């Protein structure tokens, strides 16, 4: 006998721990969240100083920044990042992210107050944009 | 006639997230987030017939807490909310059965064991499967 | 008596995959790595009634084909295995009706309509929620 | 002024977006590493090697011989690099090198036991998980 063969499985062990060693949980986390959740937005704007609370079914998010003030963040996929929003015009705000750890796509994230009263969020990898658009309740 | 054949490309796709949040994809990958993809650390306060288990994980702290033979709640380990019932089966294992709150599935349960050797036995099982996980003190 | 109080560590975590697998967890990752986390490129071969559909992604190639009044079997958007039957509502637009093979959950249904403009529109709802996906032709 | 309680009406093409990202890569990786039983044929002519893992979701077929480099996937989907040696006439071991970007050193050993079992380990920076089969 050499290794052919008809093989079934007995054991399968401390995969949960590869997985873990991998990202895969951060990732499956970030992605219940983000793709498979309807998110709610409530913001307090005081001045330059943002709170923005996203509410889905499996998670609470609040991030808050000051505008040209460093902070970290997760990208959309989960990963820590630095982030550094900017004033690109008076009414969209633009956030530059970078990887605290590993390589990736080049992420950004857009939020803009439009004419029509709605907040536009946009979300960018390698030059590949996601919008999301939200109305006042 | 109308005639759908052609290579399509996509231009735009709205509102998948709304589609999966009814189908309840978001709990189940935040379950399985928790369960399959990341190593679990476990605390048990015990008073007599009442148990507090903390598991923590990178992506979630989940506490529950219940009396043995009194009905509870809790979620399976794919996220579905059921009412469990824990009973001893001997001095050193309790078992739970578990009933979906909405829905079918496979018949879900789970089992507790101390060992004389100090270790914990945790079981699950779905239909005819059963997975282990084993733990020691710190 | 036993005390099960304790901060525990765990050492071993086996046949999980099997539990997943009874859970159909598998074919919910599946499915969503190709309908919410892929770009898809759609050939369309119709024959009359009988449709002959090639979705391209990064991560899978699945061909399905049906007929359009003839139950068959496909899968939902998250995986789930379910008939389907397919009726005309006009000459440019289908829509399928889903009923699940095994367990309960939202009422599932498609549509395909090619427009006047050379566009293709596929619907996907579950209970109140649509979600659209607009194809031009290569 | 952006304060107010927002309710989204239109989120258009995230699956563009997660695509970039490598998030299907993932999902379907882990659907048929994690989240299924696997049923495994072996045909060992000389030290040529046809591993076909079966799942639900995903049949898997990959063709090396021993000392010759070929293209697999990593245990997450990712395309590499691999090279199989003997380490002991029973164990071969397998080093991976990503094609593109950065992550764990990953690696995977087949071992025959005397036993009559077959072993695969696969490891991630030192984490290793096992599976370990018998002939149907
Ligand atoms: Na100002
Ligand atoms: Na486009
Ligand atoms: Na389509
Ligand atoms: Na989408």
């Amino acid at each position: 006998p050499n290794f052919s063969g008809n093989w079934k499985i007995i054991r399968s062990e401390n995969f949960e721990e590869l997985l873990k060693v991998l990202g895969v949980n951060v990732m499956l986390a970030a992605i219940a969240v983000a793709a498979a959740s309807k998110p709610a937005v409530e913001i307090k704007q005081e001045g330059d100083t943002f709170y923005i609370k996203t509410s889905t079914t499996v998670r609470t998010t609040e991030i808050n920044f000051k505008v040209g003030e460093e902070f970290e963040e997760q990208t959309v996929d989960g990963r820590p990042c630095k982030s550094l929003v900017k004033w690109e015009s008076e009414n969209k705000m633009v956030c530059e992210q970078k990887l605290l750890k590993g390589e990736g796509p080049k992420t950004s994230w857009t939020r803009e107050l439009t004419n029509d009263g709605e907040l536009i969020l946009t979300m960018t990898a390698d030059d590949v944009v996601c919008t999301r658009v939200y109305v006042r309740e």
